[PDB]
């Protein structure tokens, strides 16, 4: 397959195999309501086969990123309409990334204590509405709270359809809530959601089954990050836990699995925990979309091997609205301005020229 060849996935055909990775940009409101400028931003990049949205909070409890959007309220759904409309006018497809940040939710943002599989304090400093602050002490989510959490995911997934998204991708990477349950450095639970591999993927499983029951498998995607430590989340033997995860996901027949894979020389994830896509390819039958550090040449190499069906691009899409065109034209890629990744205005957001 050619990077430029269409791909069938779920209920859809993407126009190409050059996809937009989920990118948190912070151009929504303090109260996590999307804004008009986000529509232009996404429209510019509609040549992406699929745009995966920036991470979108499923509830205030799960949303701790300042000026990131949520999707739990009616006013949020309404504000998303112009964004999805724009994408579909430009002929493109967009999935919503559904986001529970777990232990990484700053109380300055959510207003409450963050929840996690297990009690702990995330290392580091979180972005807030008054500067960086260190993270709070999370509480271990009670077994009797999992029914609620699932309803939070259900509401969010239906709200995504109302907002005009083609479907959802469940954020289960990068050290946020689901990924904390999966990995043995963060999951120290004694009940049916911790200890054994099947217990550790149990939240992933039930949240996936609840989304599938709400909006159909053909609109339901998952993100994982099985290799390399991130935000104090790592597993001691990731092959033991992520391969069974990938097989459980494949049996549900989700629309695609996206994964960000760290590398020894990785620039958004550095690690010698090796990449598990080769082993995950063998158990995961639906489309497998690989990410992190791909060039045009390495992305097509991955397609040529069959290990990837598509590749998402992150920072390249930030400064290169029309990446696919720049690829085939052999046009230099504009470099993204790191300082403006997460500021609040149009500068370094919608002001990168197209070709
Ligand atoms: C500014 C920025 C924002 C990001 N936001 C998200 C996000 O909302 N959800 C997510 O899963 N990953 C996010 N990521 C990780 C990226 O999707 C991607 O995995 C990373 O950019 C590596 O891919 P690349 O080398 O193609 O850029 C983000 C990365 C960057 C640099
Ligand atoms: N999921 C992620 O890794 C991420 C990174 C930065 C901002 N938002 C989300
Ligand atoms: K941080
Ligand atoms: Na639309």
């Amino acid at each position: 397959p050619s990077l430029f060849d269409p791909i069938r996935f779920g209920a859809f055909t993407a126009k190409n195999r050059i996809w937009m990775a989920p990118l948190t940009r912070g151009r929504a409101t303090r109260d996590h309501v999307p804004t008009e400028i986000m529509a232009e931003y996404y429209a510019q990049r509609a040549s992406a086969g699929l745009i995966i949205s920036e991470a979108t909070g499923i509830s205030q409890e799960g949303l701790g990123w300042p000026y990131a959007p949520g999707i739990w309220s009616d006013a949020q759904v309404e504000a998303w309409l112009p964004i999805t409309q724009a994408v579909h006018d430009a002929g493109g497809l967009i999935f919503a990334q559904l986001w529970h940040m777990g232990r990484m939710v700053p109380s300055n943002v959510s207003g409450m204590q963050p929840v996690a599989p297990s009690a702990s304090q995330a290392p580091g400093l979180g972005h807030t509405y008054d500067g960086k602050k260190p993270y709070d002490v999370a509480r271990a989510l009670r077994l009797d709270e999992i029914p609620r959490l699932l309803d939070d995911y259900e509401k969010a997934a239906r709200h995504a359809l109302k907002a005009g998204f083609d479907g959802v991708q469940i954020h289960a990477a990068n050290g946020y809530l689901i990924d904390e349950f999966i990995r043995d450095s963060t999951n120290h639970r004694h009940d049916e959601y911790g200890g054994a591999v099947e217990n550790r993927i149990r939240l992933l499983k039930d949240v996936t089954e609840r989304v599938i029951a709400t909006i159909g498998k053909e609109r339901t995607a998952v993100r994982l990050s099985p290799n390399g430590e991130i935000q104090g989340t790592v597993d001691s033997h990731p092959e033991q836990v992520f391969i069974p995860a990938a097989k459980m996901l494949s049996d549900l027949d989700i629309a695609f699995l996206g994964m960000r894979e760290g590398a020894v020389d990785g620039t958004f994830g550095k690690t010698d925990q090796p990449k598990l896509s080769p082993e995950i390819r063998k158990v995961f039958k639906p489309p497998l979309v690989l990410n992190q550090d791909y060039t045009f040449e390495t992305a097509q190499a991955a397609l040529d091997s069959g290990v990837a069906d598509a590749i998402s691009f992150g920072r390249p899409f930030i400064g290169n609205p029309d990446l696919p065109r720049r690829f085939f034209e052999k046009a230099p890629l504009t470099k993204d301005v790191i300082e403006t990744w997460y500021t609040q205005t149009p500068k370094g957001y919608t002001d990168y020229p197209l070709l």
